[PDB]
């Protein structure tokens, strides 16, 4: 009954008119993007959607007065995609999209407006600093010791970041941060299991534990690594992966999160649950989670495509 | 000194190249955007800028593809103006432009996402409830009392509100503010003196003092009628109005506000200062208030349009 609930809107892929996939940008995960977009696009098509792509650069107005486009299908990562700029051009323009509206993917971008976001709820996400001095890397130290990840408020793909053990590659993970946004924040270690929670219409689904050999879940060991382990289901018994999903929903209805969204949650040595960061348009390459988690719960990636398409038919927030 | 800093990068009109005046737009406040916009437009020219203006509708994409356009002064009002939607199409177009960012304008059109904001850091904003019912509307007044004002969420101009005084007209205003938003908030009447705080590049202006034989400063009293009062300096005492500027620059930093911006607040007979709302890209007509506001401090018309469009070579956020 619930996956009926999913597979609503699904049935006539002609019904949805001519869909332009975005994808491509000028954000440091451009090539991300490239496989997510070409992943959906073929997809699209195979379902007998009447889809095309745009690899969004210079030309894109030029694009969006020439072409005829029904529903926008945005696949873009990063800033420039996820941060409401493109969601608000497709509404100046009066095309209907997938994901979340304008203000819940500015928020959702920022790691450091998100966090500020969840503490007011009580919700958890870790202790944290912002860096933009060497004397912030050092009280940021004094304040919540070793060790530490480093991360641009408004990246993702784990693009500039790092985990530092010490004061000396602290300040040298910071400068690099710094090169990508002068927002640099510094969170407290989560040393446990990590997970990761996908969200699509309103429905949580299945979570996936993710392991890999490397210090942290890097740009590597997320796109170009053999040894990284996903496992669902994951190991939690029922009363604690049942707690994980209605702490991901609060944490998306938090900021506002619809149509489909990922969360990424970190476990400690005494179980308690630390949110990270949600992704508004997530990846949908073949190395994804989002498509895993679709699995689990069901759906093929057409269904799913299809399932983000038949979601947008109503209205952005 | 403090009017130098205003004064910063004005002097120069030729220096911003080919200014985009943008207004218009299909919002409930197309008439006043029409008025503002003659108003900066003709105040850009009389300066010396090469400026021209775009009435926005469903010509936009079209004339951003042919206009050369050095830079955008947005002085839409309401949605697809104030709610980031046109600050995220120019930032896609890159095309800089005046006033807040994509969160902070998408933030501060939420009436109810900004008093949300508000109360998490302590700051006054009067009680409320959001009705979607006549039962909402009937809990709405056991716990409220009576009067009343309904103001639709992501409506201006006071389009949509009403001062109810009992559950009567309650219930008429709740219908009534649903046919331009769905979100509709109730909150209780503060019964006192009411001003208005505009910001300006970081620095609060001098507090306005606002009176009308109105039920309340409805559309009327601000754009049609003659007997509307506005009181410059404000009769507050230094201690008092320094404290309403610095309560003005709390809330308007609370949502990220930048380049310029207007605050409404109320006063209780306790002295208390109440925050009602913010706007973005406040009215520039000959019977608005930041230009009020900026004569009180010392600038003119022309020097205020200069001054928001100097501050706009920086970057938003
Ligand atoms: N506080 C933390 N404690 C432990 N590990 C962390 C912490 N923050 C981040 N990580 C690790 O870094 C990875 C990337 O972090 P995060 O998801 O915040 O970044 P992102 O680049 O925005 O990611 P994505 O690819 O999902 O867009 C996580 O998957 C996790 O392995
Ligand atoms: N809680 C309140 N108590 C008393 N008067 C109120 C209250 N809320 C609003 N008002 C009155 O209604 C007017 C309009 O309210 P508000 O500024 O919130 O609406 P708006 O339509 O968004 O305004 P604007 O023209 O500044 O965009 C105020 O100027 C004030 O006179
Ligand atoms: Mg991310
Ligand atoms: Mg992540
Ligand atoms: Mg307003
Ligand atoms: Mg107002």
């Amino acid at each position: 009954l619930c996956l009926d609930s999913l597979l609503n809107g699904t049935q006539d892929p002609k019904a949805f008119g001519r869909v332009a996939v975005l994808f491509g940008g000028k954000s440091a995960e451009r090539e991300v993007s490239l496989k997510s977009g070409a992943m959906v696009l073929q997809s699209l098509l195979a379902a007998g959607v009447d889809a095309f792509g745009i690899d969004v650069g210079e030309d894109l107005l030029q694009r969006l007065v020439e072409e005829k486009i029904d529903r926008a299908f945005i696949i873009l990562h990063g800033r420039g995609g996820e941060d409401g700029s493109m969601q608000g051009l497709l509404e100046c323009a009066g095309i209907p999209y997938t994901g979340s509206g304008v203000l819940a993917s500015a928020l959702a971008m920022d790691k450091l407006r998100t966090k500020r976001v969840w503490l007011s709820l009580g919700l958890p996400t870790p202790d944290y600093a912002v860096l933009a001095s060497e004397d912030d890397c050092r009280e940021a130290a004094q304040r919540l010791g070793f060790p530490l990840i480093v991360k641009p408020a408004h990246e993702g793909s784990s693009i500039g970041m790092a985990k530092v053990g010490g004061l000396d590659e602290l300040i040298a993970a910071w400068r690099e941060a710094a090169r990508y946004d002068s927002q640099v924040l510094v969170e407290q270690w989560i040393s446990g299991p990590e997970f990761t929670v996908a969200t699509l219409r309103g429905q949580v689904l299945p979570a996936i534990r993710l392991g890999t050999p490397h210090t942290f879940y890097d740009y590597d060991a997320k796109y170009l690594a053999s040894d990284t382990r996903y496992q669902v289901p994951c190991g939690l018994d029922e009363a604690k992966e049942r707690e994980l999903k209605e702490l991901t929903a609060r944490a998306c209805d938090a900021l506002g999160i619809q149509g489909w969204g990922r969360a990424d949650v970190m476990q400690d040595a005494e179980g308690r649950f630390w949110l990270l960061e949600v992704n508004t348009a997530p990846g949908m390459t073949d190395h994804s989670l989002v498509p895993m988690a679709a699995r689990a719960a069901g759906l093929d990636f057409q269904q799913l495509v299809l399932a983000i398409l038949a979601d947008s038919r109503e209205a952005r927030g």
